[PDB]
């Protein structure tokens, strides 16, 4: 669930999710060329995780509601038995702690149309 | 199974496990609050993981053996077929290797019953 | 299979394949002793994961073709109903990575038959 991850975004981060918004290549809805970073990397990961997501019988990365606790700033995907939740749980968990640990370049932030993302 | 868990600590890590049974927050029985550092997180997540254990048939923290072998500093889990004895002792790999690249801060040591971690 | 193996490693580092083809204790056919190094460990780890894939039901480490991308230097395992394909894919992509991010010891190269491999 979409929701869950904004929450484990700032769980885990002291970024929020919309400052991941229009970042790089990968932040977003979409994604060319190749990460021009290792937070646009993290994008790029979540958004193939999500894409694979589909491939799990009644499994919808935006409508998917899981089980899951923060402890600021840890993230826990408790859910065993539903492997679609747990799936899904631990794509945005990835996503979350990949992004407070990588580094935000605003160099990077609207450059989506330039020849860095072709 | 625990014998197993022990032995993988020094394995994988230069400090036993007796070392950690009094550290931080979560290391050792229970846990509450915030974990206080990287180890403390490390014992915190092996501690969830224990605890979903329980929801796989047949599975026991404690009691289950699987199979898994130790090239120290380097740890192997075997298990494939048995989804129990892989998901333990991945768990308990995950931890002796967290364990060992974490910080050992012995200023963390008997804090359970203090502020911290309220 | 191998010759995804092979590319998944100029794709996610800098040097090929042939560079580890004789590197330490366990780069390359058979293995004995300790890794020597972290790269040595990443091979290590591979081998081992190489062997776990052949408990799978239908599943040759060397004969099995997977889904994968590469958008250089990233490596995406698309595989998720083929339990074999996915696992494969994964002890690869995590070796292709491990040994990108590993420094290589050129004094670890043809060490193979001396007194650090026993």
């Amino acid at each position: 669930n979409l929701q869950q991850f904004k929450n484990m975004i700032q769980c885990a981060g002291t970024r929020t999710w919309t400052a991941y918004i229009n970042y790089g290549c990968y932040c977003g809805k979409g994604g060319s060329g190749t990460p021009v970073d290792k937070l646009d990397r993290c994008c790029y990961t979540h958004d193939h995780c999500y894409n694979q997501a589909d491939s799990i019988p009644g499994c919808n990365p935006n409508i998917k509601t899981y089980s899951y606790t923060c402890t600021q700033p840890n993230i826990t995907c408790t859910r065993t038995a539903d492997a679609c939740a747990k799936f899904l749980c631990d794509c945005d968990r990835t996503a979350a702690i990949c992004f407070a640990s990588a580094p935000y370049n605003i160099n990077n932030i609207m450059i989506s149309a330039s020849n860095s993302c072709q």
